[PDB]
């Protein structure tokens, strides 16, 4: 679970959104009359009508993550 | 767990959002007459109608996370 | 759970919104007539119609997170 | 559950919002004729109609959380 | 649960909000005729229709957090 | 779980959108009268009607994620 | 122009209103850098959201009107 | 132009309405950088969302108009 | 312009108004820069959000009106 | 022009109306940089969503107009 | 031009609109740049999304109009 | 033009109407940069969505009308 990034030294970015009547449901749980229900959710999550994820990286740039479930 | 991001040294960014009757629902729990529910949510969650990450990393950086569930 | 970052030395940025009946739901719990529920959120969580996340990490930066569940 | 940023040295940030009959709702917990609700939340958490995050890291930066449930 | 960041040396912020019956809610706990309700928030909650976080670090800046629960 | 990327030194991105009536889900669970669901996500999940990646790894980037499953 | 009503002997009228935001304008003349506007009105004019006319006449009743307009 | 109604002797009228931002125009002459408009409006003129004329006559009604333009 | 009415002898009326930012116009002339305007109006002229004319005649009763315009 | 009735003798009415963003325009002249209009209207003219004529003529009734244009 | 109707002697009328942005233009004149426009109308006119008669003749009733036209 | 009825003496009427986005036109004249244009309307127009007409004439009903136009 280690992330490194080191840099050593010795643009138009345009999002444009125009919605009628825009519904966004990210983690959801919706139920009725029910008994049991699990969400593990453990990441990153995107959710939208415009999900722009533009120039994420541009220098050094690390990334990481770590998820799991135990119940024995 | 551990991030590290070393630099050593030695534009226009526009978002544009024109809704009508915008609805968003992150992490979120409905329910009637139910009996149990588990919401076990450890991440970084984004949500909406214009959901924009530009330029998230630009110099040197560094992006970790964990999770877990134990339940034995 | 160790984030580090250092820098040694030796734009615009536009968020445009014109929302009408604009409805934002966080982490929310919603219920009527249940027995119990669990909402377990660890992590940073961005809710919105306009979420704009620019230039998050610009020089030197580090960001870490832990979660855990532990019931036995 | 350390962080350390240390920095040695030897724009236009525009934020528009115009919004009618905005509702925004963050950590909330609504139940009626309910037996019992747990919302346990240990995290950054950001909710709303306009939701800007421009330049959170520019320098020397070091952010880090911890969050955990002990129930056994 | 430890933050340290050391500096050694040897713009325009605009937010402009107009709001028409603008409702926010931030840690709310809401209820009728119910039994048992538990309520716990230990990070940094920011809500709100204009939630603008300009330059949270701009020189060297240590961010950090802790939360727990223990029931046994 | 280990993510390195060094850069050693010695355009225009448009996203239009234009939605009438548009509606996302992401990670969603619904039911009615069921009893059990597992709902396990642990990676980054991108979901929406303007999905939009450009230039993810411009400079040196390392992308990395770890996921599990244990029930004995 | 000439009206008789003779009459010779030998229940629940609800309106309801709620209105949100209700702009009512009845005989109007409404100009910018114009030269000449005749408006010429004679007759019983009702505008409005909620014009209701119940039991005009229930007994004897004569309505009569003249208009004209002569220029030559 | 004579309007005669003669008697000789020997119920629940609900109107609802619950509008939301309802505009009413009745004679209107609306204009910029013209030269001449004549608006001539001789009769009843009934302009509304909710416009009821619930029994007008119920008895002995006479009703009666007259209108008329010269201009030679 | 002779109005006669006799009358020889040998209920719940309600109105209900709940109003939110309503403007009523009633005979008006708005102008800016023009030259000449005429406004002739010589009715009886009802002009409102609830505008309610219930039993207007009931018994013996007349009613009569007269206009005109000579311009030659 | 003569309207004549003459009665001798020896329930439940509804309107429900629920509207959002109702625009109603009755007799309009709306022009711009225009030379002549003439709006001529000598009638009983009824405009809008929710109009409603029960029982206009129950009993004797006698309803009767008259329009004409000369211009030679 | 006469009308008559002479009476001797010797239910449940519902409307129900719900409308979401119902626009209503009855007589209209909508121009720009032209030279001339005639609008001559002399008759009762009925415009809108629930236009309803019901009943509009129940007991004796007599209807009658006239209109026209002169230019030589 | 006349019209004569005489009545001598010795139910559930609905009208459901749900609109999304209703335009109604009824006598228009839209127009630019034209030269001339005639609108002779003489009679009845029953224009809408939902246009109804039960029971016009239930008992003794008279309905008449007479239109011209002379030019020479």
């Amino acid at each position: 679970v280690v992330a490194a990034a080191e840099k050593t030294k010795q643009g138009v970015l345009y999002v444009g959104s125009k919605t009628k009547e825009g519904v966004v449901h990210g983690v959801a749980t919706v139920a009725e009359k029910t008994k049991e229900q699990v969400t593990n959710v453990g990441g990153a999550v995107v959710t939208g009508v415009t999900a722009v994820a533009q120039k994420t990286v541009e220098g050094a740039g690390s990334i990481a993550a770590a998820t799991g479930f135990v119940k024995k």
